[PDB]
């Protein structure tokens, strides 16, 4: 209830958000790659625990939309992450890279789906509390099969408040109606763009290194034991 | 102007809609298949150059559109020709397709997907006024180059029309003004599904028949020549 309401449920997810991490390094770039994403996988699955609802689904859903969700989720944090430099990606703290270094490859193409899609964020003035409630729409809206008896009812509930809150946040700019409308209506249209990005990520990772998304399914298990 | 007006653009899309595609038969689902998207193709063409404003883009811009968003227009009309068959897949006349004969293979990861998808419209009671704005909207949304100095200004004014008359359609529905928001919002995170479904669709394409990728950008120059 309370928690699901947004001046609240977008403070939540402030709290949750999750901290830098450190590669911590001692097929390069692409061992630095798998490496970190091993990293932020475990704090992602936290965060997840930390939205109002989420713990309370079927852990046969919550395992859906983690497995399905996690590269976007990533990515998404990334652009973040760079929304300010321009020609960069800022993947953590010691992990900066410029495009030219994207040269050494596949990789170059996926470099420029985020620095472009980036860009866009950008010029709309993506707004923090904007940020933190289209990610979280991400996690609810990576699957379809999950919510095709009381956890679906329960899923779109908490689908359905975020893009309340998302709403929220818009109408407070003090925005005509249709502008608020057509904010609201790019910002979900750039969702369609994330997964582009997130699945050529998931192709170009397939083709190969850490055994990112083995381990994961792993920590998915014991999430569940 | 007026061809962008709500009540007109939405009756210039209805008499825009290409024709049913009888394929003509004399790898044969995959031999099919093919077959059936080249003609479709042609007439997608057609289509796009009835949506008023598109060929007054640059053709640098008509083509980036053109071809990256194939897939999902043909795939967009395929879940709405078989909105009503639960169970099957309508891709043309005499080409209706069973799940289990989708088991002959790798197509049937993708033929859940559609089906699935499907069931969310028909859950969602989608309308043909909204069924027209939403594959308008795909063709104008599927890239992000092309919209990163007039044709720009060009291409977000027409994507933006088109915004407006989905908004408007859901406005005549006599529903709440959180209803309508939240039906915006349901509606255009459907779009994310649809570009993964397509994006499986490219993969399994090009792990492969008729050259459909080729022969487009064939007809991609004849368009433009
Ligand atoms: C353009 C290269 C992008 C690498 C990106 C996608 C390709 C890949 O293999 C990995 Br493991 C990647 C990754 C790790 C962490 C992160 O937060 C985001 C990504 C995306
Ligand atoms: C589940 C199989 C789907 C086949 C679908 C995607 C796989 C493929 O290779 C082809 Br050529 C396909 C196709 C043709 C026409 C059309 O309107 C839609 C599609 C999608």
């Amino acid at each position: 209830l309370d928690a699901l309401s947004p001046e609240q449920l977008v403070l939540t997810l402030l709290e949750a958000e999750p901290p830098h991490v450190l590669i911590s390094r001692p097929a390069s770039m692409m061992m630095s790659l798998t490496k970190l994403a091993d990293k932020e996988l475990v704090h992602m699955i936290s965060w997840a625990k930390k939205i109002p609802g989420f713990v309370e689904l079927s852990l046969f859903d919550q395992v859906r939309l983690l497995e399905s969700c996690w590269m976007e989720v990533l990515m998404m944090g990334l652009m973040w992450r760079s929304i300010d430099h321009p020609g960069k990606l800022i993947f953590a703290p010691d992990l900066v890279l410029d495009r030219d270094e994207g040269k050494c490859e596949g990789i170059l193409e996926i470099f420029d789906m985020l620095l472009a899609t980036t860009s866009r964020f950008r010029e709309l003035k993506l707004q923090h509390k904007e940020y933190l409630c289209v990610k979280a729409m991400i996690l609810l809206n990576s699957s379809m099969y999950p919510l095709v008896a009381d956890s679906s009812r329960k899923l779109a509930h908490l689908l359905n408040a975020v893009t309340d809150a998302l709403v929220w946040v818009i109408a407070k700019s003090g925005i005509s109606s249709q502008q608020q409308s057509m904010r609201l209506a790019n910002l979900l249209m750039l969702l369609s763009h994330v997964r582009h990005a997130s699945n050529k990520g998931m192709e170009h990772l397939l083709n190969m290194v850490v055994p990112v998304y083995d381990l994961l399914l792993e920590m998915l298990n014991a999430h569940v034991l």
